[PDB]
């Protein structure tokens, strides 16, 4: 399997456990710090960085009744310039700008309490497919799914409805969005990171997937495993595999890795091409900080940039 060792440029440093980089539709970047603690309590910050000069401004720090969140994924709005937050203790936010947000569902369509969420993904209909590798949200005690399988996926409808669309997950991770050339949305691909596997289901519409099958093999018999991802513009899927120093490349069918990128840092975690850029910024947990590196072509457009009218 071929490896590349593209030159990495640090943008930014010093955020505790630098994940979700997102850009919103002015142009701005952020990136959130869901490892930031105050009296041993979870703190967690989200921020904006000036890719300039790499400087950070905190634009908030989620608590809901006095608990504070441990945001971990973003996802920008297509028909508003706000962010959606998933957060390990408090669920899913809706993040303004300005820095004030909003707790989207306490409990799903079926009236069971929240998981603490991890990442999401759109799809070009505007559905929002989530990750909740943790157990219930505050003031529930926190619990994660790393040994055992209560991990479960949900699907936040464009209507309004927050379903949970399957469970038993051992760490669900990463997820993204296979999309037709047509813009039809195809394939959900889940990333568990413990067992180093990576699954897809056919989306047949909102909130409704099937066919649960392996779709990719993660390599290494490492502490970790897939993280983040997100697709190239001709349906590459990179993956951050954690502990492994490399980000896997894969085809538009899955399997195992086409590719290889090696990382300057051991735990690449999550990334994000900046718009339309080959430039992909790389958030790792071995020094807590961004990176920039230049890809082989641009990335998909992410839902904010496509178009309602
Ligand atoms: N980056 P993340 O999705 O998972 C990595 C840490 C566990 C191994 C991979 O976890 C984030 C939410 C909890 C804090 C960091
Ligand atoms: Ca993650
Ligand atoms: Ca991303």
């Amino acid at each position: 399997i071929p490896v590349i060792e593209p030159l990495f440029t640090k943008v930014t440093e010093d955020i505790p456990g630098a994940e979700g980089p997102v850009f919103d539709k002015n142009g701005d970047f952020y990136i959130v710090a869901p490892e930031v603690e105050v009296n041993g309590k979870p703190a967690g910050e989200i921020l904006r960085i000036d890719l300039k000069t790499g400087k950070k401004t905190v634009i908030c720090k989620p608590e809901v009744n006095g608990y504070g969140g441990i945001p971990a994924g973003c996802q920008c709005d297509r028909d508003a310039n706000q962010l959606f937050v998933a957060d390990m203790r408090l669920g899913l936010l809706v993040v303004q700008t300005d820095g004030t947000f909003e707790e989207i569902a306490k409990k799903d369509s079926e009236g069971r309490r929240m998981q603490g969420c991890n990442d999401c993904a759109f799809d070009y209909e505007g559905n929002l497919w989530i990750t909740a590798p943790a157990g219930e949200v505050a003031p529930a005690d926190y619990t994660r799914s790393m040994q055992e399988k209560f991990g479960s996926i949900y699907c936040f409808t464009t209507d309004g409805q927050m379903i949970q669309v399957d469970t038993a997950f051992q760490f669900p991770n990463g997820i993204a969005v296979r999309h037709m050339n047509d813009g039809r949305p195809y394939q959900l691909i889940v990333a568990e990171t413990p067992t180093k596997k990576l699954w897809s289901y056919d989306i047949k519409g909102p909130a409704k997937i099937e066919n649960k099958k392996v779709w990719g093999h993660i390599p290494g018999t490492h502490e970790g495993g897939a993280d983040g991802m997100d697709f190239d513009e001709d349906n590459n899927l990179l993956v951050a595999n954690w502990g492994s120093s490399h980000i896997e490349v894969f085809g538009p069918d899955g399997g195992q890795p086409k590719m290889r990128i090696r990382c300057p840092f051991e735990k690449p975690s999550n990334l994000h091409f900046k718009p339309q850029t080959k430039t992909i910024f790389v958030t790792e947990h071995e020094n807590n900080a961004v990176w920039k590196f230049e890809w082989q072509r641009n990335g998909k457009k992410q839902y904010c940039e496509t178009l309602k009218f």
